[PDB]
């Protein structure tokens, strides 16, 4: 018989990722008399409240790295001039970089974790929208939640822009966040069901309030 690695792995994804997300959306919607629009909004906010402790930690550490930015980049500026031909040179560089982090308790390769948790949440949400048949053509405002929309992805891009601008108020990486990021969202949004763009908008608005 065919190898069960395919069905079982997909079974895990469907039952423990897709289904709980789908169940959460429909339950709230049924409590709101079939309002799948308000459900997605509420659920998105609920998801944010769960990520909040992890979100706050990622923000606190990001501020710490901003204190180190003059110091660590000076080390990398230093070793950029030195001859990197010797493996022992790179080691001494590692000792300096580590000593900086140890003096503060900061840890690199950490805080880049929440960037990885947004993906399966987004993916489970995406499949929940696709597989919940009563969401497919449920119109909300001017768009069907299961269908692609023209206008909404632009709103998701605009809110993403202002979410970043408010953060920087509260230069290469800045142009990546302010310019590159919103365009990626619009392009992705136009290729995905409007429920995804709504999800992104609510999340952005939440983060905007969360900063203020």
């Amino acid at each position: 018989g065919q190898d069960p690695i395919t069905s079982e792995s997909e079974g895990i994804w469907n039952h423990f990722f897709v289904y709980p997300m789908s169940w959460l959306i429909t339950t709230v919607a049924n409590l709101l008399n079939g309002s799948y629009g308000l459900s997605i909004i509420i659920v998105t906010i609920l998801i944010r409240l769960a990520l909040l402790p992890l979100t706050l930690k990622q923000q606190k550490s990001m501020r710490a790295m901003q204190v180190i930015r003059p110091e660590m980049e000076a080390i990398q500026k230093k070793y950029k001039e030195k001859a990197s031909k010797d493996p022992k040179v790179q080691q001494e560089m590692q000792k300096e970089l580590l000593g900086l982090y140890q003096k503060h308790g900061v840890n690199p390769m950490a805080g880049c974790l929440p960037l990885f948790i947004q993906l399966p949440i987004l993916m489970a949400f995406y499949f929940a929208i696709m597989r919940t048949e009563e969401i497919r053509y449920h119109t909300f405002l001017w768009f069907d939640l299961g269908q692609p929309d023209y206008i909404l992805p632009f709103v998701a891009g605009i809110t993403t822009y202002f979410q970043f601008k408010m953060t920087m108020s509260h230069q290469m990486q800045m142009k990546v966040m302010l310019y590159v990021m919103p365009v990626m969202i619009i392009i992705a949004g136009l290729s995905l069901p409007s429920a995804l763009s709504l999800y992104w908008v609510i999340g952005n608005i939440f983060m905007i309030i969360q900063t203020y």
